[PDB]
């Protein structure tokens, strides 16, 4: 259930395209640049996300990457259902472009800078006592879920 | 027990260069094939994975990628110190549930993923076991308070 579903959508600066995967429920990203937006670099980024994290289901925006039999393969293989798509990446993929050009001057390559941001992203709370951060409920919620 | 410690090894399969990073504690790995055994690289791989984990503690080989300055601020600036060093079960494992399914991948990559995956899915003892998975996620969970 809400536990392993997940949004994908792909985000785009300096010639370089970004996958971004977003955990519905907590708000965590993981986010990686690829070499070309392909089904067989989104099956990729796909098996790695599902091997860290229990994916059991995937909103994408349905586009090329995903008529190829390559992601649907993957996603077979992984045991993960493709579903609705995201409406019309919201709020994200601004946010997480806001923190890299932030910290964008700080690295030579971009894809440094991608993973500064998704750091920062994940880490940050709502203020002291409770706050909890993006990375910290993920982690309650699933284990809330396998027990 | 170590709740966030990891430890770093290289492995090297076709001429490429795999990082492995294992959590001690529950044998839960992340793995990435990277284009040179750097200190950018590993430096880009340990920033990757300090942003996914709360990264503490690393125990490396200590080797040439660890030399140089970059691997040192990376490592500064997401707060993670550098102890003693080099589970060698859990690695061993991967490059053989690699070579189960490399014939399914066209590339490399590919085929590394998939062995985490396996890996990381992998029951304890069949039934009631734990996979490796949820056994990260729930030590960090009790950890987190
Ligand atoms: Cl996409
Ligand atoms: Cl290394």
């Amino acid at each position: 259930s809400s536990p392993g579903i997940w949004q994908l959508d792909c985000t785009h600066l300096e010639g370089k395209v970004i996958l971004v995967a977003v955990h519905v429920a907590s708000g965590y990203i993981e986010a990686e640049v690829i070499p070309a937006e392909t089904g067989q670099e989104t099956a990729y980024f796909l098996l790695k996300l599902a091997g860290r994290w229990p994916v059991k289901t995937i909103h994408t925006d349905n586009g090329s990457n995903f008529t190829g039999a390559t992601v649907r393969a993957a996603c077979d293989w992984a045991g993960i259902k493709q579903e609705d798509g995201i409406p019309y990446v919201e709020s994200m993929n601004k946010e997480l472009k806001k923190i890299i050009g932030q910290v964008r001057d700080q690295a030579e390559h971009l894809k440094t800078a991608v993973q500064m941001a998704v750091f920062i992203h994940n880490k940050k709370r709502k203020g002291g006592i409770g706050g909890y951060s993006a990375g910290e409920r993920i982690v309650d919620i699933i284990a809330t879920d396998i027990q």
